[PDB]
DNA sequence: AAAAAAA
DNA sequence: AAAAAAA
DNA sequence: AAAAAAA
DNA sequence: AAAAAAA
DNA sequence: AAAAAAA
């Protein structure tokens, strides 16, 4: 019915949490994505210490963090969301001890382990694109201030090295900047920015993004772009009969991921650095469009030129 | 009549230099407001060294510091600040000592030593106040040889450690540097580089600056702004009949709040580095304008594109 | 009927994969090149580690690769093909023994051995050509996020240095990057990014690619130029009747390996890029032409401005 | 009468070189400064080999330095600077130890030790000042084949370590470069690149140059700049009555040291990276000369100094 | 009659090829100044191998050549040399031995072999300048596919180490390239591309190049300029009564070497990148010109704009 | 917009 | 433009 | 355009 | 456009 | 758009 990572998210989700996860909000959700994140990285308090190189700051600051009590059950996560009394029970038997590598738990040849540590780079994964998706839903009303200039905004999301190993196509910041900076491999992902993802009350359940649902305007948005997007994108959403709060989706972004405007020479041609921009691009960009795929077919959009969190806040004056 | 952190540092300063402070001068009352917290940051010569962590040069410095004979009464601060007999005991009572931290005050119960800790605190902030605004002060008609370029000049003032701990909005330089560059929590806070600081003639006296205020021109600089922000701001003064020394505020700066206007590269649109600027070309920034707001009304003035130092120096010739 | 190098090819991917090796599909062939190429560089499972100079780690991937068992007979490879029980005979009889060289072998004067190490060199030769054909096939609808500007994308393709030393005149890549950075030695080649280069499926024949040639849109641009060379290339393809899916070529380009222009600054003067563009001045870049050779004759078509994997997609 | 640095240098050059030590030459002055330099960081052929933390190619130029016989009393130096056969008892005296510090001699709580570190600091400082100004003198009419771009001209003139150390406010070089990259601390100092220097035979004298002295121009330009400042700078100079080969100085540059043209942004302006640009032809620009009658804002030539030098003498 | 140079060239070269040097011809004397360079750096085969710090490939290299047999007498070098039954003798004792430095040589105290020394080192440099006026030679009728852009044009000529060692200030190359990146000693010289050379049969002979000589048009071109240098050159030649071949030069390029356009920023003034370029009004590059300086006096010549190269080549069609 | 590597 | 944390 | 630190 | 260093 | 060397 669901693929083993969905699977495996649910029932962790469920272990750790009981009944207090809701699973049709898009907060619950990725707050529990968040803590369930935080204990398969060791970042809860009474947990092993890294400490393989770290410096002694470092080191002192996982110290305090192994010495600190470990969270007790009952205690509340996020708004709605209660620990329950088994959740130790699920930290020491689903979690991987620091250090453990997939090449190790080949070599011991155990199955149950194996199939544990596949389970855990799943539920990373998942949750780390949760993780991003969320980032994009805070993005798009509340500006993040390290991001001033198109160079800050080039590495949107800024989230953890965990988040980045986990999810390299979609994970940006300090990582994907030193990854992009650094030797490029065969295995080299780019930073897909503006990639979608499903919203996490849809990726949990697996149903993929597409046409004819039923999402709210942010998260829509938040599912496709992010805050500093052209607002042309608010075009894919149209209000539900009544206005309400909850639309249905029109259309899907053309050209989300994969754009590259290059041309080389050859034949005694002369090498072009961009072709939007070859001519006259200034007084084009306002003309620029942006191929939007519709139920009937694909249309051109004309860019509006504004951000996507300008176009919020300026609609809901 | 007056807060407790302006009452604690009038009477620190009464009693460290008795009636040789004087009230009414500026210079003066930064030198001492420098004076005590040197003394409260145990930077005098004689009190404890810092060697908790400190490197090995850094200890020589510290015992260095330590051996040599603390000041003596009688000793000349600044220009007119003498040192009055009784400033030893003022030291040895409200300086708590070295490493003093609130949350072993408040488990140690004393009610006087909580309330000292808490006058050292507000001690603190208002020396570093004053520091800051000195720093506005020298750097109108003395720049920094530190400051080059724009990315320096975003730093200023380039002022220690302790500066930034207690006024983390107003003090830059390195330690701003760092905060700004590694982790940013819940409790990070912006650096306000031309926050709003009455001169320390009024500071000391709670009279918050308003239209209206019996000001120097260069004084009324380094209360809103400092040199490498633009001339316009000398707007905000008039002199006083006859001309002289003193004359008379006008109106007051309005800080914008925080409005990125980019709009990232995404689905084939191409990137815009302002909204409001690109669609018509209009690249030229001396039409912009600063919000005064006086006592009829807020007016748009023209900025005059040079820098306050640089207007300042003309307008000296 | 066939040249050496072909019949070699035809010959080894015979007894390798007998008849699921098909010899009219371009992605089969390309396949099939590319695992003769891999078992011909000893990189296969079971075969000798590459010791000689390795790193540690190097050593243990060499070591990790020499432990695991060897490909097995049957083994499905690619989409459509499968690998013979007489693979390993092939593999054992015809491949030179790793580190062996030309020089030791014509020292040891062995007649059938110099055929044999002649083949083998013809043969890497010819997979490496499929291989660079496969690539420019590759990156017309799927770019390599390995290429995000025009110093990167000087060097397509990226591949491995095998590839470069068995044909470097067609290789890029980190190999020919240092081949360029280093000396230029009498026997050094620049790297002929678009060298005309037939499909798969002529060049195992030996038929050279040529005007009235039933060929598709994809693989003719493949064949002389790539993802990011100009659209305008997509002008020496015309569609047959009926339109289809296989069309006919109308004409080749003419590749201009003109003579430099530059003019160097010197007694105070000032250096041009181009001493053509220098007089008019004209900074359009949109007017530049290339001279495609059709039957009929020689025409400049205009460029198209847009990068051929730009207007492949759109036409798609 | 003098100041205790000049008094020290005329002591030092006298006491080394005796009588043969012209009072009034630039380029003697110059070269007899950069012989006590020398000595003063025991660079000279005979003096202790600095081996603190050198590197084995560096110890063994040293270690060749302190085999090397010390220099001979009559040794020629420069053009027409002859050593004196006391200047090995200046050399051992007056010349502090290798490694000595200021701390440790406050420290010993010698006096005559303290006087004599104070003279060496001193001889240093004003050694270098003739340094730099015998640098600009230099590459008035002889570019450096270091400089070739605005970025390479900015650092501007390139002299050794002890040379930065010993006035880091003039000197340049890799070492001002490295000063700059680095973290600055309060006591960091930018490198002024066109700092009035008086020429040498004014310097020792400690005659402030102004306004009416008789120099000539290549000496003045090396004194308020160097070959790649603009021309317009030759304004400040005059020829003298029939020509001859030394004139007046009629006028002094302004704004030689800090000038910033940025304003930061603040109050929702925009930042300006120079004020200039934001006005944009950059020959119109004008110096200002101060002169006896006042100020003075005359039109920038647009080349360099250098040219402008070659070009009047052809 | 002739300086140290170039009479040990001129006796080293007929020691080693004898009657058969032709002291005229420009093609001869270059080859001979090649065959002794390879000679003098112990390039030939059979000669010391360079294994001091050398990679395994290049002890194999260098291996092959100690072990291979050396040249025999008699041998045909490049068109019309022959080597002498006497040239071994003078590769033995002329040539020193491998790793020679002339510290060693000078402790040792022994004249002769200073001497010998010094006559090495004087015929490398000879040599270097003959090798680089027939690379310029070259250039001037055969492209170089290295030369592809202004970037690689500024290197030439793409010289060997050696090459480089001997003559700095004339020789480009790789190792030019390293010496500008890296860092810049005082003993730092720059690549004068278009230094004067007297043409080898002037060169070996002492006559400095002036004007009135007899010399061909591509030589002279050579002389003062190379391949793609500005077409203008040519007008510094002029064909000699009845045309042939042989004409006169009739004047010399000036600003040979030493050209800075630097303006720097002082006293409130603005930087100029490049005085030509920020020149009052908008100079045309095809206006410039060239000062060659004649017989008479210096005249201002416009620029052609094109290659010499091709003007040649033009001119030949 | 599958899996295997992996401050 | 209040307090509590805290090179 | 004073003193104190100090490849 | 002299001499000494010295992939 | 023939062969020989050969991270």
């Amino acid at each position: 019915e669901l693929p083993r990572n969905l699977e495996v998210f649910n029932e962790a989700c469920g272990h750790v949490f009981g009944s207090s996860f809701n699973r049709e909000d898009n907060s619950v959700i990725s707050d529990a994505a968040a803590f369930l994140f935080k204990m398969h990285t060791h970042s809860l308090d009474g947990q092993e210490a890294k400490v393989l190189r770290a410096s002694e700051k470092k080191r002192e600051r996982e110290n305090a963090k192994k010495s600190r009590k470990a969270p007790e059950a009952g205690m509340r996560v996020g708004r709605s969301l209660i620990l329950t009394s088994r959740w130790t029970e699920y930290c020491a038997t689903c979690v991987p001890a620091l250090g453990s590598k997939m090449k190790v738990i080949k070599a011991s040849g155990d199955a149950a382990m194996i199939q544990m540590m596949k389970d855990h780079n799943s539920l990373l994964r998942v949750c780390v694109r949760i993780e991003v998706w969320k980032a994009r839903y805070v993005s798009l009303v509340a500006l993040d201030e390290r991001i001033q200039t198109l160079e800050d905004a080039q590495w949107f999301p800024y989230l953890s090295g965990d988040s980045y190993r986990a999810c390299p196509g979609l994970v940006g910041g300090y990582f994907a900047k030193k990854a992009a900076a650094g030797e490029r491999g065969k295995n080299y992902k780019k930073l897909n920015q503006t990639a979608i993802i499903p919203p996490p009350r849809f990726l949990i359940i697996g149903h993929r993004l597409q046409i004819g649902d039923q999402v709210t305007l942010r998260e829509l948005l938040a599912s496709i772009a992010w805050g500093l997007c052209d607002g042309v994108l608010a075009e894919c959403w149209s209000p539900s009969q009544g206005d309400g709060s909850i639309g249905v989706v029109v259309g899907l972004p053309l050209q989300a991921t994969g754009s590259c405007f290059l041309v080389v020479a050859s034949h005694g041609l002369s090498a072009i650095a961009d072709s939007r921009i070859e001519g006259t691009g200034n007084t084009n960009l306002l003309e620029e469009c942006i191929a939007i795929q519709k139920q009937d077919g694909v249309i051109k959009c004309k860019r509006s030129g504004k951000s996507l969190y300008h176009c919020l806040k300026e609609t809901a004056g």
